[PDB]
């Protein structure tokens, strides 16, 4: 058992029927209040991209809001720029977007048309996984750019809502795993 | 330099998202992995320059805040907490209602996220109008926080957001009208 994936999965907190009955919510707060952690959870997930792709990624994509703790750090990390995709309404100039669910409600994600050029590498990060509709949107989007969408990586993984086979055939990868 | 790799890296948008707001969009600085490291860089070492070994945590606001809170803590060596619009967080919160330069707005921080005394620098992307940095130094506040001072990237200076926040020293990269 890696001791840096300990340091991560120790700073999760759970709250049952948040912000809805029946939901398990995982708050990832912890992991960023210690430093420990949060540079932990870059590394594990930076060390993952290194070794997949050899360097050979464009861009990492962080996924407003949650994602966007994470998108930065991870690319400056790997050398990259980081590219943004946001709520609707909240970029400005042209833009795509695509509506989308969540585990706990509905929402549309949107993308600005000059974010990537056609054929450029990308790699979607965001803090966690369930359903996988906003990263399947997030991919949906970087498609309409015409760029690459190499992987997709989170935090947290919950298995149970089957997200990651919602996402086949790209790629994805998860720090840990609940139901 | 380091500035100039910054400086480059704003565009401008006029009335989004509203008329008679001349927006200012960052992503071409997250975009460039040069520029965003040139903007932790000279925003860490005001801050070590500034406080010292005084700082006890960053607190970033939700969302562009989030681009650049975690960053400047990992250099600082410090933890980040998270301070949100209202309804994101779990557990027990306190919130406040603010006024910002083209709406309004909540925002929340968890009763855990600190205790009394410990002393947090906040980060956000841009300060207009202040209304959002001072909402989020009023729920600090609460938690008997000793804020020791406020950062962004950008400033627009012509909407009095430093005279808002004062007498909290305020720093920022980049300054508009
Ligand atoms: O796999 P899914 O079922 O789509 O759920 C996962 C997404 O939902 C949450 O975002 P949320 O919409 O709560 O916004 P936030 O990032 O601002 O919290 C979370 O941060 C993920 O982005
Ligand atoms: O100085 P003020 O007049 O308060 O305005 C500045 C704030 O407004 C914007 O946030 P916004 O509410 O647009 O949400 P976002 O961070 O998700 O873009 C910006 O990110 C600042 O936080
Ligand atoms: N169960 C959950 N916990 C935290 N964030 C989530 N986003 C979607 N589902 C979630
Ligand atoms: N003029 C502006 N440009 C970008 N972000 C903002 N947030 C508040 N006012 C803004
Ligand atoms: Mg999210
Ligand atoms: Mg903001």
């Amino acid at each position: 058992a890696d001791s840096e994936l300990q340091l991560v999965e120790q700073r999760i907190r759970s709250f049952p029927d948040f912000p809805t009955p029946g939901v398990v919510f995982r708050d990832i707060s912890p992991v960023l209040k210690d430093p420990a952690s949060f540079r932990a959870a870059i590394g594990l997930l930076a060390r993952h991209l290194k070794a997949t792709h050899g360097g050979r990624i464009d861009y990492i994509a962080g996924l407003d809001s949650r994602g966007f703790l994470f998108g930065p750090s991870l690319a400056q990390e790997l050398g990259l720029g980081c590219v943004l995709i946001r709520k609707r309404g909240k970029l400005p100039g042209p833009t795509l977007w695509a509506s989308y669910s969540l585990e706990y409600g509905k929402a549309e994600l949107e993308i600005q048309k000059d974010a990537l050029e056609p054929g450029q590498r990308v790699v979607v990060v965001d803090d966690l996984l369930a359903t996988g509709g906003t990263m399947n949107a997030a991919c949906e989007l970087l498609g309409r750019l015409q760029a690459e969408v190499l992987e997709c990586v989170s935090l947290v993984e919950l298995t149970s809502l089957k997200g990651r086979e919602k996402l086949a055939p790209v790629p994805f990868f998860s720090l840990l795993q609940y139901e």
